[PDB]
């Protein structure tokens, strides 16, 4: 079997992308955030506390002839950028782009943070790391992509993300027509329940190739690209008149600027992230500061190839017993 399914940008400015998901008998269709840096399902419900809920659609077990409390079962998570939610379990029929699996873990909110209330596009989160980091409790369960696996054709998804435009989650295929040249595959590290590889090293703008080894983990979740400060230092020095503003929380820079590209090394090939993908636009509305798409990833603890990075390529999240990671351009 395959799945493909159409993704978009929730915003202007690429903050994140959400795609159509079926659950339950009649089908729900709710919009999911798909977050390749966890390992959760969950959707706002009805039963999320209902002062949390600002314009999503929720998913009505009750209206599911397919839909089965999983009893003592409960989750709660907390993410990169300080929000959370928490609720219990449902197992339903789920389906993707076509691509459908029985008995998937459906997370249903009780309780949802700030930020999750106030994004009114977004009615959940599909995770796709690895189901160690799922946080169901007392059994731990499966992502949509560990539950489709076997019947998939090739053990495989790809993410072809948009830059201010819709692109494509496929699973189970590889479409050879969505990029260009050929596909740079290079070593994951599973220990983190990430999708953690390693970077050859970076350019900026029309500058000399750097080579040096950043591991960091391939998150589509996460809208900006965070690196070692070293890094995004070289970066932001190319720019006039940028800065890191504390009170801002990351670096910012004119909004008359005209950004230089980034090039990252994926083994002996580079990905070319252009200027335009780091614009962030104004700090508040008519600003003329604008913030940064790199910033960076000091007291994170983890270097995170967001949204930025990851629409500059045609990615390939290889499932197979030895996970790999592919890059193209396209």
């Amino acid at each position: 079997s395959t799945g493909s399914a159409t993704t978009t940008p929730i915003d202007s400015l690429d903050d994140a992308y959400i795609t159509p998901v079926q659950i339950g008998t009649p089908a729900q269709t709710l919009n999911l955030d798909f977050d390749t840096g966890s390992s959760d399902l969950w959707v706002f419900s009805s039963e999320t506390t209902a002062s949390e809920v600002d314009g999503q659609t929720i998913y009505t077990p009750s209206k599911s002839t397919t839909a089965k409390l999983l009893s003592g079962a409960t989750w709660s998570i907390s993410y990169g950028d300080g929000s959370s939610s928490s609720g219990d379990v449902y197992t339903d029929t789920v389906s993707v782009g076509g691509l459908t699996v029985t008995g998937q873990a459906v997370e249903s909110a009780k309780k949802v943070s700030s930020s999750f209330t106030e994004d009114s596009t977004i009615d959940g989160l599909l995770g796709l790391a690895f189901s160690t980091l799922n946080t169901v409790s007392p059994t731990q369960q499966k992502t949509f992509f560990d539950n489709a696996k076997a019947s998939l054709d090739s053990p495989v998804f790809t993410a072809d993300l948009g830059y201010h435009a819709p692109g494509t989650y496929n699973f189970g295929f590889i479409d050879t027509t969505a990029y260009t040249g050929s596909i740079t595959y290079t070593a994951v590290s599973t220990k983190q329940g990430f999708w953690e590889w390693t970077s050859t090293g970076y350019a900026v703008g029309s500058g000399t190739f750097k080579s040096t080894s950043i591991d960091g983990i391939a998150d589509t979740g996460t809208t900006l690209l965070y690196l070692p400060a070293t890094v995004v230092s070289a970066y932001w020095a190319q720019v006039s008149g940028a800065k890191s503003s504390s009170s801002v929380g990351g670096y910012v820079f004119p909004c008359s600027a005209t950004l230089p590209s980034f090039t990252f090394g994926v083994g002996s090939a580079r990905i070319v992230i252009p200027g335009d993908y780091i614009d962030f636009g104004p700090i508040s509305t008519g600003s003329s500061s604008c913030f940064g798409g790199i910033q960076s990833s000091a007291g994170i603890g983890i270097n995170i190839f967001g949204d930025v990075a990851l629409k500059a390529a045609f990615v390939v999240f290889n499932g197979a017993t030895t996970p790999t990671l592919g890059f193209a351009s396209k």
